[PDB]
């Protein structure tokens, strides 16, 4: 059967556009690899965070915006676990980072409400919390933390309920397009289509070039740890925020403990060079794995340092400017990319699925996707 839109990877981008293609009655057909949500792509690992003051530039905020409130729309809907609203702090060495900086230039341009926190009146705020009193903070109460293996299970259960198919366990190899048509070949067989979605993740590094396009997209090995706690000081009940924080020596992102699961920790700005189809996904096999963790909660988080309850490998796909890519297809309109997502897409997953059936129905969105664009020379190596 020939489908309206074929979606190729039903991850956190592609399901959120057949969620929203098949809540309109376009016959859609999505393919995975696997059966989303699943371990072995970028969306595991239980809990994502979501920022609307925005550290990587002031210009992601309205689509965080929009994101939000889909995400609201998204916990009215179904009955899996969507958001809490943890709060999300962020912090650093006065003068000395770029991302607190650029989150404390966002939230004034587009008027967010934010604390703003120095030195003592962190640790006083947040027991558990030790920052040098050089350090400032900006704390965002308003946003929080996505179930994000939850958030894909609805958008399946909802699109499929509206007639979206869903075809698991299935590889896409190839591509063939023509000027009226999109075709997909598969071991389990070749679909057509009037419009195709390409939103492989990690694989878009590997599988663009059937596409005639040579974009750099490196994929990173990123690992989270989960840590056994003091519940009084780091449980979601006592209001511990979720975090994002810039340090010396690098980028650190993590989460409260929700039901004694222990606050989960991620170094953001390190990882291992990889391909997806070669990672090692055991969390620890690299002493790294552990130890870039603890050096982190020794210092800053004390009392989140016990047992690793825990651990997960996921992967990050990176730009060379680390900004997403979604546009069209330069050379076939009817060719939509979602790729390069640099480790923090997630939290932008409703926005995009929305961007993305927008692409592919009309050839435009209303949302301003320019830095964005596949055309762009910060995407190209000199
Ligand atoms: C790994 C990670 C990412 C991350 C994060 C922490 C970790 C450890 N923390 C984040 C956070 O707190 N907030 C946030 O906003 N983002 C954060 N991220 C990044 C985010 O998770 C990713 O940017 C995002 O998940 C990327 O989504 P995308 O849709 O691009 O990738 P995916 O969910 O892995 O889906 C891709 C799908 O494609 C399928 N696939 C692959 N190859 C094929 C072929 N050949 N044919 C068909 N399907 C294919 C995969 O199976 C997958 O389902
Ligand atoms: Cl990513
Ligand atoms: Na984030």
């Amino acid at each position: 059967t020939h489908f309206d839109v074929i979606v190729v990877g039903a991850g956190s981008m592609g399901m959120a556009a057949g969620y929203q293609l098949a809540k309109q009655g376009v016959k859609t057909l999505l393919v995975d690899a696997f059966d989303p949500p699943h371990t072995n792509g970028s969306h595991h690992g239980d809990t994502r965070i979501i920022r609307h003051a925005y550290g990587e530039g002031r210009e992601y905020v309205p689509l965080a915006l929009r994101s939000q409130e889909l995400w609201y729309e998204l916990e009215k809907e179904t009955h899996h676990k969507i958001f809490t609203k943890t709060g999300v702090l962020v912090f650093g060495p006065k003068g000395e980072s770029a991302f607190v900086a650029e989150t404390m230039e966002a939230a004034k341009e587009h008027s967010l409400t934010v604390d703003l926190l120095e030195g003592d009146e962190i640790n006083k705020r947040w027991p558990g919390i030790t920052v040098p009193e050089n350090y400032n903070a900006i704390f965002e109460p308003n946003s929080g933390v996505l179930f994000s293996e939850n958030c894909i299970r609805a958008y399946r259960e909802l699109a499929e309920a509206r007639g979206a198919k869903v075809l698991t366990h299935t590889r896409v190899e190839d591509f063939d397009i023509s000027p009226d048509s999109v075709k997909i070949e598969t071991a389990n067989g070749s679909y057509t289509a009037d419009k195709l979605i390409v939103s492989m993740g990690a694989w878009n590094s590997k599988l663009l070039s059937k596409l005639n396009l040579d974009i750099p997209l490196q994929p990173y090995r990123q690992v989270v740890g989960f840590f056994e706690s003091d519940e009084s000081k780091y449980s979601n009940d006592i209001d511990f925020p979720g975090f994002m924080v810039e340090v010396p020596n690098g980028i650190y992102a993590g989460f409260p403990s929700f039901g004694g699961c222990g606050l989960k920790l991620g170094y953001h700005t390190f990882g291992q060079k990889i391909d997806p189809d070669t990672i090692n996904r055991e969390f620890g096999v690299y002493p790294e794995d552990e130890s870039n963790l603890r050096a982190f909660l020794e210092e800053y988080m004390p009392g989140a340092n016990g047992e690793l309850k825990r651990g997960a490998v996921c992967m990050y796909t990176k730009t060379l400017d680390e900004h997403f890519i979604i546009d069209l297809h330069p050379e076939h309109s009817n060719v939509v990319i979602a790729a390069g997502f640099s480790g923090h897409g997630f939290k932008f997953s409703s926005g995009v699925g929305e961007v993305l059936s927008q692409l592919a129905l009309t050839g435009k969105t209303e949302h301003d996707i320019s830095i964005f664009s596949i055309n762009r020379p910060a995407l190209k190596e000199s």
